[PDB]
């Protein structure tokens, strides 16, 4: 058995050929196993409609994550990503960097 704690990225995206909408993004990589739970926050709380959550694997050990949706951030409201996994005693809560 092997198992290993994700890496967790957040961070917002404009698609090019869409330049004024605004994607937030939670980038979960390098774990194992692949039983998971993984929420965007605004404000704490979760945020249930999620448009895109895209699993894949590497190596048959290494799953990666990429889970997010269109948002429109106001310099008042804070974003964060939430996820548990049997690595974390506790759920990580990841802040977004507002400049990133």
């Amino acid at each position: 058995m092997i198992q290993r704690t994700p890496k967790i990225q957040v961070y917002s995206r404009h698609p090019a050929e869409n330049g004024k909408s605004n994607f937030l993004n939670c980038y979960v990589s390098g774990f194992h196993p692949s039983d998971i739970e993984v929420d965007l926050l605004k404000n704490g709380e979760r945020i249930e409609k999620v448009e895109h959550s895209d699993l894949s694997f590497s190596k048959n050990w290494s799953f990666y994550l990429l889970y997010y949706t269109e948002f429109t951030p106001t310099e008042k409201d804070e974003y964060a990503c939430r996820v548990n996994h049997v690595t974390l005693s506790q759920p990580k809560i990841v802040k977004w960097d507002r400049d990133m």
